[PDB]
């Protein structure tokens, strides 16, 4: 197992780490506003993180290092719906630009099967900014309170 | 037998729940008049919980060998529209709850606590209805009163 | 809608809401001496006096008059099962008689559908008395211990 | 068969029909502008007249009078969606004015099949004037472009 | 590791559940084989709801590292005619919950709140035992002896 | 009913009383130390006493005699799985020389509806021994480790 | 809300958060390692983990608190199965000690349904301590290469 790869496996857990809990808080703070079609969007988010943060784990371990799950970086919590779309978008335009710089090193000592996981789950962030992107795209056309009105119910 | 004190409290549980078995029913049936149909059938669903809350009460104050008392209605608080309704729920419920408080307190004192147990699962229910109470007027905020109403005129 | 109609129709509404409540009391102090079939019976004409008071709120609020649910008459409770039936047979004469006055004054102004939600209220009341009535001449047929056994178990 | 009976079921048989084809109008004026689901619930106000029509002619002729479905009233046409349910409006507190009459009549020359299916229709009515003082009272509430926007889709 | 005082109050609840056991057994086997098959069943539930007691105490014990004790069995009240036995049940049970009452002071003092909780849901139970053998002696008086049996020959 | 069968048939009863405690309190032993299959099986074994007992309280009323259920003889609770074992084991073949003297005696008075009674619950008592005895033989077959391993899961 | 109960429940949130991740980490070793079972079980314990802290989010939430997913204390990571029990036992000692001086303080200031989440959380933590040292047990009963031998395959 290549020390750098798995230096960057553990960084990529880390974003995840961070991700699960600000997703989850603001899953929580969506639902108990009543706002809970948000809430379970949000939610899913929370349970995506949760699985890639499985699978890095499970690859350090096959790699011989040690999963860090005890450094949790700094959660991004807004204190309304926009701020908190805003703030998930700025966590994921982090955690792409960290998982483009993980493949590169992934290639340059052939560890391709790592490459490919970071792939995966590059693709599921990238769906993720998208969906981020159109709801703040859907607020300014439709306006924010008939957005947060079709995010009541579920 | 039971404890006097005891039965006093249950008693005035159930006076609790009497007055909103009445004020949510009429507020339903207003919503549902006004054709605000998803408000209607939720306060209806309020209304039906405390029926049974009052259902088990009798039941538990007959038990002890007291007098259930279904004779003495308090004060309905009735609202002329949804903002009004709302919040006259809300301010029942907090008084509701601030009675359950005090008769835990009592029963846990004379150590009845098949009462306390009972009088907790009604709290639970009722601090659920709070949430609601307050997220709702929360939600008038955030969408607006009228896309609100809009929300809930379908089910 | 007419006034005198809106006081008359509070009126019935008033007699179902004193009925709801001895019928649920009389009920679960039956239930509480473990004569549950007296108990399971009483309960269901306890839910047929909320049926018909719902309709009758239900009629008052399209007449657009205010459903009166605050003044609670007196209670007739009784202390034992002979007692309890007839005070329920006091309160259901009460009730029929306010019953025919209102369908009157409905026929006098008009109001033929609050006529007909009176007259099929007044039917169920008029069910309700024979049961009663009957119940209190099997007392004196089979006599009374007789009668509460026949009325412990469902 | 009373003449003076027979002549008040005709009338209101004229009232269903004018009511008929006014709904069905109004239906497919809602339609045609995309408010689908106004247009089926005027729809099925239409299709309620068509059967109280039905009913009043099979009466008639069973009375041996002559139905008359010659003779078609005023219809009462909105350009918006307030005025054509006070239009409807307008039309069904005429047409429980006449039926009021004519249940007066029934009852006079002791009719009592006519007045009770009368008092059907009657109980009808009064259900569409609910419904429709329900949704003038919802454009108040919720304001008129909300209220449409509630009633494009079905 | 759980606290002693504890584990004996839990032991003489289980000690109470074990006398109930033995009790109700042999009742409903004496309204059986007299005929009482109603008497005869809903006694033999009894029994089977105090071994379910029983056992939950047993298993509590262990997991407090204390030492169950199954070997010592108290008075058993027998009566010998239907009246006489349900008032022994009911004179039982009335112990019983004096002594869980004891038990849960003492579980809420020393902070042990999965036992006081597990002794409350016995409470519970017994509470609902009371209510059933006052209300058969309640009937006897209400609708005869005689009439009374006779309702509980036939399951 | 002869008054020296219900002194045999009380016996064998109190032997019952005192396997049901005995047996359950291992059964439980046994589930804390998470040896959960011995537990189940030794559940079973109290299960099986506890259905002899009815047996003889029903035999004993039915012969008007008093089933004691109060004199509750001495549990031998062992404190580990193989003094367990042989604690039952005596216990046991204690009850199977009281079955064979209540069989004679039974005999000898000629009530042979309860001597089939007591052969059928030797019958019982003969394979709780066999188990017991079999369980003692796979300890030293298979050793003390391997064969708690074998019972941990159900 | 009260201050202190809110304190009192982050701090038990804090707890839960630690446990969350030593329990998934020390799975996922356990799967790595071969030890299916055991890891399978590990798993389920960290999802209840992640249940109670859902639940500890939304009450504080609900009492208008900030939940606190931002501070993570130490993860106690063992490097064998013997040390990573006894890593969970340890802490699910300091959770139940938290736990029962926050249900103290809900009960002094009459947070009764706090109080009743708090216990459900207790209950399920002794069942989690009875589970460990279930497990310590074992290894000393029946040896350490059999308890893993049992925990290979699930
Ligand atoms: C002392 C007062 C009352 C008590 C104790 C009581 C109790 C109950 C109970 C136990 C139920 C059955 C709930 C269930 O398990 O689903 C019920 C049903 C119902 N109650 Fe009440 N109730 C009371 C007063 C009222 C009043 C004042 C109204 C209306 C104005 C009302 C309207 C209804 C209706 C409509 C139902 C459903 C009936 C059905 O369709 O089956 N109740 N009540
Ligand atoms: C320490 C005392 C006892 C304990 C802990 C105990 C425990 C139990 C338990 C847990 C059950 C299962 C009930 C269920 O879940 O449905 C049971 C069943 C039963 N018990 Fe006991 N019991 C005890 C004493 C007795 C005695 C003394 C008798 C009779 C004289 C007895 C007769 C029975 C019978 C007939 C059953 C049903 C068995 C079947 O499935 O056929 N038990 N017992
Ligand atoms: C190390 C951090 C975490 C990891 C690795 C993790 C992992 C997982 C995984 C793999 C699942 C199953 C998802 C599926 O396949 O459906 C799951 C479920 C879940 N997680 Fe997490 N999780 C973590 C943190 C959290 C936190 C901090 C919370 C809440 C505050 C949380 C709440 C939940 C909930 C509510 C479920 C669903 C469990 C159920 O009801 O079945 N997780 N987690
Ligand atoms: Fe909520
Ligand atoms: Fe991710
Ligand atoms: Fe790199
Ligand atoms: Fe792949
Ligand atoms: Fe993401
Ligand atoms: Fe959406
Ligand atoms: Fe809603
Ligand atoms: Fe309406
Ligand atoms: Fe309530
Ligand atoms: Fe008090
Ligand atoms: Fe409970
Ligand atoms: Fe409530
Ligand atoms: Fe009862
Ligand atoms: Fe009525
Ligand atoms: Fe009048
Ligand atoms: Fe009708
Ligand atoms: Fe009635
Ligand atoms: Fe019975
Ligand atoms: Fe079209
Ligand atoms: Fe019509
Ligand atoms: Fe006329
Ligand atoms: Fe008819
Ligand atoms: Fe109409
Ligand atoms: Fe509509
Ligand atoms: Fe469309
Ligand atoms: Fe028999
Ligand atoms: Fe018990
Ligand atoms: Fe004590
Ligand atoms: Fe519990
Ligand atoms: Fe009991
Ligand atoms: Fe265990
Ligand atoms: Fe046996
Ligand atoms: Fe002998
Ligand atoms: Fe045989
Ligand atoms: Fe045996
Ligand atoms: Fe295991
Ligand atoms: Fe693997
Ligand atoms: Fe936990
Ligand atoms: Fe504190
Ligand atoms: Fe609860
Ligand atoms: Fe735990
Ligand atoms: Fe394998
Ligand atoms: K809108
Ligand atoms: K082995």
């Amino acid at each position: 197992g290549d020390k750098k790869v798995i230096q960057h496996l553990n960084k990529i857990l880390g974003n995840e780490l961070i991700a699960i809990n600000q997703y989850f808080l603001h899953s929580r703070m969506w639902n108990f506003w009543g706002l809970k079609r948000l809430g379970a969007h949000e939610y899913h988010e929370s349970i995506d993180e949760m699985k890639h943060a499985d699978k890095l784990i499970e690859r350090i371990l096959f790699l011989e290092g040690l999963p860090n799950l005890q450094d949790l970086g700094k959660l991004l919590i807004g204190e309304n719906t926009q701020e908190m779309l805003q703030c998930d978008l700025n966590l994921e335009l982090k955690a792409t630009k960290d998982l483009r710089e993980a493949i590169v090193h992934c290639e340059q000592v052939h560890d391709y099967v790592s490459r490919d996981l970071l792939k995966d789950i590059l693709e599921s962030e990238e769906e993720h900014i998208d969906y981020l992107e159109t709801q703040l795209g859907l607020i300014q056309k439709v306006g924010l309170e008939n957005y947060l009105q079709s995010h009541m119910h579920e």
